[PDB]
């Protein structure tokens, strides 16, 4: 990777965010973006203030300047896509911080596990092109061909991991350079394992393994820590429906557009498209969000909360409240 310059660092350091609190469950990233000329500098400043405010990089030997360089090297590898961009990953990092520290999930994990989680949120979708794993496999795109020949169908998640390793190989952006021996190894393994767990083809497997390990904890403490890390990255990743309605709605507009674009691209390529990805078969946003809530997100959050993450109850309450709002949109169309 090329060196981060003094000017690039300075353009982040000048951002003031008076009147925002980045640790709060009601924090609004859209309003932070809209408040400035330079929304990419503001988003970088949010991630910087959040990580330093935690105390964790200081604990684990990561200097202020290595932390910032890492944040800016992540930023340069995100694309100009509608949803899977630098704003998504800064949102995921902020949200995980709320789960650790307002939902008290930090009680279930070591400090080192918490540091790894927050860093991993920023690398978890590096160089995403707005196309899912099925696109690559069905169209025989070159990365699809490499996946099948190679024997791993998590085409996207392996790519994100390759680029995380690339960034951390430069001493100027290695946030894990203060760790020793076995700890350094734990960090790399954890990071990678968590990123691989974000592929929605493993959603059901991940959730079963978590609920099994939570039913003991005692019998295998290490497997419970590992699964808790995976399940919290996954929860941050699909957290848009746990936010204030107007924030939730903006996220939904953006993801929906990436679905449509994939569908246009498959059609172009002679592949027959599922109707959720088809501009021609949909009108309003409401029914899609109600479906995502009923069939994926509401059961996921209620199960993790009931099994041991009791301090995360507000997520369920806000999901139910957003869903009633979409329901009203439908029945008074
Ligand atoms: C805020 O809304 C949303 C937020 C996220 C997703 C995601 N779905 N899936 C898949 C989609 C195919 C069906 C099988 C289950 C879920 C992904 O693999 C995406 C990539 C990684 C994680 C979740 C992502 C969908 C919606 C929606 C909607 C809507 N139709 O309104
Ligand atoms: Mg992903
Ligand atoms: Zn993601």
């Amino acid at each position: 990777v090329t060196a981060i310059t003094k000017v690039e660092r300075e353009a982040v350091l000048v951002c003031e965010l008076p009147s925002f609190d980045v640790t709060d469950v009601e924090f609004d990233l859209f309003r932070a973006r809209e408040s400035t000329d330079k929304p990419l500098d503001v988003a970088a400043a949010i991630a910087y203030r959040l990580l330093l405010g935690s105390g964790l990089p200081q604990k684990f030997g990561c200097s202020d300047e290595v932390l910032l360089n890492f944040i800016l090297q992540c930023r340069k590898k995100y694309r100009n896509v509608p949803y899977h961009n630098f704003y998504h990953v800064v949102d995921v990092c902020q949200t995980i911080h709320t789960f650790l520290y307002r939902g008290n999930v930090y009680e279930k994990l070591t400090e080192l596990e918490c540091f790894v989680l927050l860093i991993t949120a920023l690398v978890h979708d590096l160089d995403h092109m707005g196309l899912n794993n099925s696109f690559y496999l069905k169209t025989e795109s070159p990365l699809g061909i490499l996946s099948s020949a190679s024997g791993n169908t998590s085409v996207l998640e392996v790519h994100h991991c390759n680029l995380a390793v690339e960034i951390l190989s430069d001493p100027e952006s290695d946030v894990f350079d203060g760790l020793e021996g076995a700890e350094r190894t734990l960090a790399f393994r954890s990071m990678i394992d968590c990123v691989l767990a974000t592929d929605m083809a493993k959603h059901g497997s991940a959730l079963e393994a978590f609920l099994a390990s939570a039913a003991d904890q005692s019998s295998d403490e290490a497997a419970f820590h590992r699964m808790t890390m995976e399940i919290i990255l996954k929860a941050g990743d699909i957290s848009n429906v746990t936010k204030p309605f107007d924030i939730s709605r903006q996220w939904a507009m953006a993801v929906t557009e990436e679905f449509y674009r994939q569908g246009d691209m498959e059609k172009e390529r002679g592949v027959e498209v599922l109707p959720m990805f088809d501009r021609s078969k949909n009108m309003e946003l409401a029914k899609g969000q109600i479906g995502f809530i009923d069939f994926v997100a509401a059961p996921f959050f209620q199960k993790i909360v009931d099994a041991c993450l009791q301090g995360m109850q507000w997520t369920v309450d806000r999901i139910k409240s957003n869903r009633a709002q979409w329901e009203r949109v439908l029945e008074t169309r």
